[PDB]
């Protein structure tokens, strides 16, 4: 398998756990920090990051009821200049610019107790699929699936639903989903950790998943595996694979990479593009610090780029 090395460039540092890089609207970078702790307790936060300068502002540190949160993933919505964000504690959440901050759900669709997040994904439809490898959120007992199968999948609808649409995966954590060129969602993918696996399914609707296959098969024995994940504009999959120093590129149709890509850090643990651009954001958790490089081509246009009322 081929393996480039590309030039990773120092964006900014010390950020416990850094996780879930994100650029908004307005093209302003967010990075969360889920490993934070006061005393013991999570006291995860969620920052904006100066490109030109490095310098990090924490705009919100989510607490419910005098649980913190473990925020890891994140997603920048369309309609609004607001951040979706998939926390290990206290389920999805919606941030605002301004920091403020609200909880999503304490239970799903079906009455059950709501879990832990780590990624979410919207599709172009506007429905977010989130990846919850953690058991049932605060107050309950903080438990993660890395050993037993009891890890979940969801999709928060346009219609405000919090659907579970699978369950049993040991520690589900990159998601993605994959477009036809017309826009419509067809497949979702998503990187189960332990099991060096990424899984696909077809999307037939707004929370409507069938067909789970083993659609790609993650290097190496270390201890982690696919972390985060995104596509490129020509629906290439690259996937984090923490503890490999690599970034794996997956061809439209998975199986084994195409490409790695050498990180020179260990731990990659999710990425994103900067939109109209090549380059790519990555966070580590060997130094907890956000690099970038440049890719061969542009990124997938993430939800928050397409226009509600665009006519093409
Ligand atoms: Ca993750
Ligand atoms: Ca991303």
């Amino acid at each position: 398998i081929p393996v480039i090395e590309p030039l990773f460039t120092k964006v900014t540092e010390d950020i416990p756990g850094a996780e879930g890089p994100v650029f908004d609207k307005n093209g302003d970078f967010y990075i969360v920090a889920p490993e934070v702790e006061v005393n013991g307790k999570p006291a995860g936060e969620i920052l904006r990051i100066d490109l030109k300068t490095g310098k990090k502002t924490v705009i919100c540190k989510p607490e419910v009821n005098g649980y913190g949160g473990i925020p890891a993933g994140c997603q920048c919505d369309r309609d609004a200049n607001q951040l979706f964000v998939a926390d290990m504690r206290l389920g999805l959440l919606v941030v605002q610019t301004d920091g403020t901050f609200e909880e999503i759900a304490k239970k799903d669709s079906e009455g059950r107790r709501m879990q832990g997040c780590n990624d979410c994904a919207f599709d172009y439809e506007g429905n977010l699929w989130i990846t919850a490898p953690a058991g049932e959120v605060a107050p309950a007992d903080y438990t993660r699936s890395m050993q037993e199968k009891f890890g979940s999948i969801y999709c928060f609808t346009t219609d405000g639903q919090m659907i579970q649409v699978d369950t049993a995966f040991q520690f589900p954590n990159g998601i993605a989903v994959r477009h036809m060129n017309d826009g419509r969602p067809y497949q979702l993918i998503v990187a189960e950790t332990p099991t060096k696996k990424l899984w696909s399914y077809d999307i037939k609707g707004p929370a409507k998943i069938e067909n789970k296959k083993v659609w790609g098969h993650i290097p190496g024995t270390h201890e982690g595996g696919a972390d985060g994940m995104d596509f490129d504009e020509d629906n290439n999959l690259l996937v984090a694979n923490w503890g490999s120093s690599h970034i794996e590129v997956f061809g439209p149709d998975g199986g084994q990479p195409k490409m790695r890509i050498r990180c020179p850090f260990e731990k990659p643990a999710n990425l994103h593009f900067k939109p109209q651009t090549k380059t790519i954001f990555v966070t580590e958790h060997e130094n907890n610090a956000v690099w970038k490089f440049e890719w061969q081509r542009n990124g997938k246009k993430q939800y928050c780029e397409t226009l509600k009322f665009g006519i093409f």
